[PDB]
């Protein structure tokens, strides 16, 4: 006997009719957490953190937040290798894993997209044939940053480069204004199989309008993964905003979306989950959880 994992359960993932479907074809929905940024907080990223997530908080979804600025990717691409850590922990836990391109200063995917195509490509060469991984090729286009001239474009180079090596892994692409414009992608899709897109959402900022527009993305076929939530406002303060938080939880929930919470980390903002200190490996108790990671990890464990 042995405790069963998420992949062992569901396989390989797709998307079929707008929805995040197992290898059965049944819906199936993703919780979990992201990291903070690698090159500040990836000592909270291992085995023994991600294993105890999944055995006691139930997460079957873990993030890897690879900040491309701020001291990310571009000038030290040795956080590739905590990327790596990560997806072959995924691996060996049976748990899914997202491969975050994490762009958020660098509003414009296109700057860095000759060295997101390498790096995709070398992920997709290495774990391709792995059903845990599910590639997000850009985090949070932001600032006037437009699907239909700068986005997509930018989609259309990166998603070839995956699939030459990896054809049937989900590929998740941000949108427009930190990936909350659901609506333009919604209007000018991908045409190409396995592809969502992303929503990201702070409960204290963001609350019915933006519900709105990802029911509007839903009628016209496209999926939704909601790669970064926090229970804070949208700088990362306040709160955490748990009554706003439940009524996006429950929206999740009724329409199936998966999703992941920022983040698994002490820093000093009221959506990091941990008190300041923490263990890195995991084992955490009540008191080690701030009040929003407390009620993160009620929410992944409830059914
Ligand atoms: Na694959
Ligand atoms: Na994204």
């Amino acid at each position: 006997h042995h405790g069963s994992t998420p992949v062992e359960t569901h396989g390989q993932l797709s998307v079929k009719g707008g929805q995040l479907v197992d290898e059965n074809g049944k819906p199936v929905q993703l919780r979990g957490m992201s990291s903070h940024g690698l090159q500040w907080f990836g000592d909270f990223v291992n085995k023994d953190s991600m294993k105890w997530l999944r055995d006691d908080w139930g997460i079957n979804v873990f993030r890897v937040a690879m900040y491309t600025a701020e001291g990310g990717y571009i000038t030290n691409p040795s956080v590739k290798n905590k990327v790596k850590e990560a997806v072959e922990a995924a691996i060996d836990l049976g748990m899914y894993v997202i491969i975050d391109w994490h762009i958020l200063s660098d509003n414009d995917p296109n700057t860095y997209k000759e060295q997101a195509k390498a790096f995709f490509q070398e992920m997709a060469a290495k774990y391709g044939n792995y059903p845990n991984v599910i590639y997000e090729i850009c985090n949070e286009p932001n600032g006037g940053v437009t699907w239909s001239n700068q986005i997509k474009p930018y989609a259309e180079e990166v998603i070839p480069a995956i699939r030459a090596n990896d054809p049937d892994n989900i590929i998740i692409v941000g949108t427009p204004t930190w990936s909350q414009d659901v609506h333009d992608a919604a209007d000018n899709p991908l045409p190409y199989s396995n592809i969502m897109y992303a929503l990201h959402f702070y409960a204290g900022t963001h609350g019915q309008s933006l519900r709105d527009k990802i029911d509007y993305a839903l009628s016209k076929g496209v999926a939704i993964f909601v790669t970064e939530w926090g229970t804070s406002d949208a700088s990362g303060n306040g709160g955490p905003f748990l009554n706003e938080s439940q009524k996006w939880i429950d929206f999740m929930n009724s329409r199936n979306i998966s999703w992941a919470n920022w983040s698994l980390s002490d820093k000093s903002e009221t959506s990091a989950a941990l008190m300041p200190g923490a263990s890195p490996t995991g084992g955490w108790t009540d008191s080690n959880l701030s009040a929003s990671g407390k009620f993160v990890r009620e929410q992944i464990r409830r059914s």
